[PDB]
């Protein structure tokens, strides 16, 4: 895509948690989007929008593996601004399994950014959440679940955003 997605792309991994100081941990372990973290900063927060859509299997390789193995998944790149400067860039798979009833929300998103703050009768939790990073910014990914059925998101922290 987009060269912020280019470097989401080349994230290198571990839920091997590093040990960093507490402020980042707390932000990289969040477990919600950063939307209304990012809001909290006194700023308008908004999604400018890179693709989404539907894809199949053979477009996604690297989440593939840490999804179940469906006919198709929505597909969601955008990037998160505050106050229009790109403070994230985002990368959400569904499965469309997980499309349905509340959570068909996912694949209706367009210019609201998602959160938790969303879906108000809907649990959420998570499998897991692991670190990256490349070119000097911190990234993560995390299997994410809403009413029991799974998400993967994937996060990228651009140089403006308050984890730097």
């Amino acid at each position: 895509s987009h060269p912020a997605l280019t470097q989401l792309r080349a994230l290198r991994y571990c839920k091997e948690i590093p040990a960093l100081d507490p402020q980042l941990l707390d932000w990289l372990l969040l477990e919600d989007s950063m939307t209304k973290r990012f809001e909290q900063q006194g700023k308008t927060v908004s999604v400018t929008m890179i693709r989404e859509g539907f894809v199949e299997q053979n477009e996604i390789p690297e989440e593939l593996p840490l999804l179940p193995k469906e006919s198709r998944y929505w597909l969601r790149e955008i990037l998160l601004c505050a106050d229009g400067e790109p403070w994230l860039a985002g990368r959400t798979v569904v499965p469309v399994s997980t499309l349905s009833g509340p959570e068909l929300a996912l694949q209706k998103l367009g210019k609201t950014p998602l959160g938790r703050y969303l879906f108000t009768s809907s649990t959420l939790t998570r499998d897991f959440i692991e670190i990256g990073r490349d070119a000097g910014l911190w990234g993560r990914r995390s299997r994410l679940r809403l009413s029991g059925k799974p998400l993967l998101l994937t996060e990228l922290f651009l140089p403006a955003s308050p984890l730097y």
